[PDB]
């Protein structure tokens, strides 16, 4: 997992 954690790791 990667292009999530630019967005989100979990909350913003």
């Amino acid at each position: 997992l990667l292009g999530d954690f630019f967005r989100k790791s979990k909350e913003k």
